[PDB]
C-alpha cells in the first residue's frame, strides 16, 4: 500500500563515474511528486550516506570489494526495515551492484520473493569468470544460491546470504552476455528472455510466460530490478553500457504496466541512470523521464488513462 | 471513386501556432500530384477562407469558441457538399478541432458512418472536464450523442448535431489521456486501442478487431481521422503534443493499408501537421512525407508494389 | 565448417559511387577478426581485381553490361571454387549485381540451393521492364529460370545459367517495388514478405514460414543474400537506395540468428555498404557495425551469449 524511495547514490560498482547523481536527477525530475499523485502514499527515505572503506584493496580482481560490500550491507539493512513495515521499496540508485543490498534486505523479510531482472546484461559474473573487476556485473552471483561456494568469498560481502534459486529469477531484454555468464545461466537452466525471444514472441507473451513461470504454483512477492540500459539507447542513453537493439519505451512500459496488474510489486529497482554520461543535456532528460515513466507505471499509471 | 482535398488551414483550436501552414506543407510535398498517380481522380477544393468572429469572448474557459464554431460550421457545409456527390473527402488541415466540421458534414450525408480515430489522445474533453480551453481536445465531445447535454452549449457550435454513438467510434494509439477523458470513455464503454493493447496484440490483430467491432454487423462508411501525433515523435515531430512510445511508420501504414482493403474509406482526416514546430527543417520533412505516405496508403499504395 | 570471405569491391552496378570501399570498411571494422572468434575457421580470399571491359557500350539501356557481366563471371568462377571445397562463402561486396556471380558460382556446386533474399527491393528488373539501366536491380532476372528468354540477352552475361525457380526464392523486407517487378513476382507466384506481412505476422512467424516453404520437403543448402538497405535507414544509412519503415536491428538479427539455427547456411551475401554515402562518419559506423553484427550472427553469435 505505501511506497518508500530509498536513494542509493552509490558508484564504486564500475569504472565510469556519475551514477551517484541518479537519485538527484530522478528526484529532480519530480519523481516523488508524481508518484504521490498515484493511488499510493510516498515516504522518501532520503539518500543514504555511504562510508568508504579505507585502503580498499582489490581482492584478486574485484575492485573496491570492501567499500562496495559495505555500502550494500547498509542498503539491505535499510531495505529490510521498510519492508518489515509492509511498504513497497523503490530504490533510486547508482550501479546495479546496489541490487545486492536491495534484494538481500528485501529477501530477509520475504524469503520466497522472486526476481524479474530487466536488463541487457546478466550481471552473473563470479569474482572468477569475470573479466576485469567491476561488481556492477556480479550481483546475481552473490545472490544465487546455486553459485555460493563456486568462487572466493569477497572482503565485505560475507554478510550476504544467497537468497534466490535459478527458479525464482527471470531475465528480460538480454543482448550482451559474456561466455562465462552464458555458460553459468545455461548450466543452471535459468529462465530468461533475450531480445531474440522477445522479437519472436512479442513482449506480450513474454510476460504471460514470465508470470506463468514465477507465479504459476504459488503467488509470492515480486522484486523488479530495472536496469536502465535494458531499454534501447535511443531511450536511455545516459548509462554506462549502452547496447543497441534493446527494449523500447512501449515495451519497458508493457512490462511495468503488467507488473502493476499482478498486485505483487513489493520491491522495485531503478538502477544505472548516469546523468553525466549524456552527450547532450537532452539525452539525460530522455533517460530520466522514461526512467520515471517506468516507475509511475509500476504503480498504476496505465496508458489508457487514470481517473480518481 | 473520386477524391477531393479540402484544405482547412484553421488554427484557433490550440495555443501554439503554425498549423494553418499544414495544407501548404503537404501540398508543397506534392501530395495531390502523387495522389492522382493512384487509380483515383483528384479534385483539389483549395484552402478554405475562414472568417474570424470579432470579440470572440472565451465562453467560460473555451478559448475562441465563436471563431472555431464558425470555421468548422463552414467545413461541414463543404464536406457535406462533396460527399453529397459521392467523393472521398480528404481534409488537409490544422488542428483536430476541424474534425468537428469534417465528420458532421460527412455524417450529414451518411448518418451511419463510423469513426476510426487514430491519435495518442481522446479529444473528448467537454467544455467542463477540460483543463484550460483549447477545442482541439474537445471534438469527440461535440460529436458523441451520449455526451450532448452534459456540458454548457458553446457559442458557435450549436449548429452541430451529435452524430455518432460510442459504438460507432474506435480509438487507436492512445497513450496520453486525462482523468476526465479516461472517465468519460470508461463510463461510455467506448472501444479503444491504447498503445498498451497494441504492444500486446500487435497492430495486426488491432485491425481485425477494430473491424470486427465496427463493421461486424453492417458494413457502413468509414471516417478515418488521422492525427499526426499518433505516430511516435521520431516520425511526426512537427506537432503540438508529441508523446513518446507511439505508433511507428510501419504501424501507421498497416492501419491505412488495411482501411484501403475494406473499400469503405469515405472520409479521411490528416490533422495537426505543424511545420513551424520542427527543431530542424528535417523534422518537418519527416512529418510531411509520412503524413503523405499515409494518405497515399489510404488509397491503394501497398508496400508490395502497385502495377497499372 | 570453414568460412571464406571473398571481397567483391565491384561498383558499375549503379550510378552513385563508393561501393567498392565496402570490403574495406567491413574488414576495417575487424570483421575477419571477430569472425574467427566464432566456432569457425576463416580464410580471407582477399579482394578480387576486376578487369574493366573497354568501350563498354550500354546495351539498349543497360549501362556497363560487359564490365559487369565480366566482373560477375569472375566471382562465380571463384565462388564455385571455394564451395567446391566445402566452405561457406561470405562475399564482402559492392552492389547486389555481384549476387549474379555469387549465386551462380554457388549454384554450380549445389544446383538445389534456395534463396532467402533480404532487401527492400526485388532486383528483378529485366533489361526491358527496367527504368534506366543499373544492373544492381536486375540480378533475380539473370538467375530466375522462368525469366530467361523474356528479354534480350545482355553482352557479358551469357555465361549465366538461370539456376533457381520461383519456388526456391523467398523475399524479406520489401517496401519499394516497381510496377514491372511487382507484376513479374505476382505473375510468377513468388513467395515474399513485404514489410506489410512482417508488420502483421511479426518477424518471428516470417521465418517459420520462409522455412516451411523452402525447406518443407527437402532440406537443401541456403544462399542468404543480405542487402543492407533491407534494414531501416536508421540502422543502415550508408546505402544508395534508403527506404524508411524497414527492418530493424533486432529483426535483421532474428533473421540471421534463425538461419544459423538451420545449419544450412552455405553462402552469404553482404551487399550495398557504401561508406562514402554517409552524411556523417557516424552513419558509416552504424552501417558497418550492424552489417558485421549480421554476419557474425549468421555464424552463431546468439544474443543470449556464447560460451566456449
Ligand atoms: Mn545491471
Ligand atoms: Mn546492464
Ligand atoms: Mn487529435
Ligand atoms: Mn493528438
Ligand atoms: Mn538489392
Ligand atoms: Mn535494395
Amino acid at each position: 500500500k505505501p511506497i518508500e524511495i530509498i536513494g542509493a547514490p552509490f558508484s564504486k560498482g564500475q569504472p565510469r563515474g556519475g551514477v551517484e547523481k541518479g537519485p538527484a536527477a530522478l528526484r529532480k525530475a519530480g519523481l516523488v511528486e508524481k508518484l504521490k499523485e498515484t493511488e499510493y502514499n510516498v515516504r522518501d527515505h532520503g539518500d543514504l550516506a555511504f562510508v568508504d572503506v579505507p585502503n580498499d584493496s582489490p581482492f584478486q580482481i574485484v575492485k573496491n570489494p570492501r567499500s562496495v560490500g559495505k555500502a550494500n550491507e547498509q542498503l539491505a539493512a535499510v531495505v529490510a526495515e521498510t519492508q518489515k513495515n509492509g511498504t513497497i521499496s523503490v530504490v533510486l540508485g547508482g550501479d546495479h551492484s546496489m541490487a545486492i543490498g536491495s534484494i538481500s534486505g528485501h529477501a530477509r523479510v520475504h524469503p520466497d520473493l522472486c526476481v524479474i531482472w530487466v536488463d541487457a546484461h546478466t550481471d552473473i559474473n563470479t569474482p572468477l569468470t569475470a573479466s576485469s573487476g567491476n561488481l556492477h556485473g556480479q550481483p546475481v552471483a552473490f545472490l544465487l544460491k546455486e553459485l555460493k561456494g563456486k568462487f572466493p568469498d569477497v572482503p565485505g560481502f560475507s554478510w550476504v546470504t544467497p537468497c534466490i534459486s535459478a527458479k525464482d529469477i527471470v531475465y528480460i531484454g538480454l543482448r550482451d552476455v559474456d561466455p562465462g555468464e552464458h555458460y553459468i545461466i545455461k548450466t543452471l537452466g535459468i529462465k530468461y528472455f533475450s531480445m531474440t525471444e522477445v522479437d519472436k514472441l512479442g513482449i506480450g507473451k513474454v510476460m504471460e510466460e514470465t508470470f506463468s513461470y514465477l507465479l504459476g504454483r504459488k503467488k509470492r512477492p515480486i522484486h523488479l530490478s530495472f536496469d536502465v540500459d535494458g531499454l534501447d539507447p535511443v531511450f536511455t542513453p545516459a548509462t554506462g553500457t549502452p547496447v543497441v537493439g534493446g527494449l523500447s519505451y512501449r515495451e519497458g512500459l508493457y512490462i511495468t504496466e503488467e507488473i502493476y496488474k499482478t498486485g505483487l510489486l513489493s520491491g522495485l529497482d531503478i538502477m544505472e541512470v548516469n546523468p553525466t554520461l549524456g552527450k547532450t543535456p537532452e539525452e539525460v532528460t530522455r533517460t530520466v523521464n522514461t526512467a520515471v515513466a517506468l516507475t509511475l507505471s509500476c504503480f498504476g499509471t496505465k496508458r489508457e488513462g487514470n481517473h480518481k
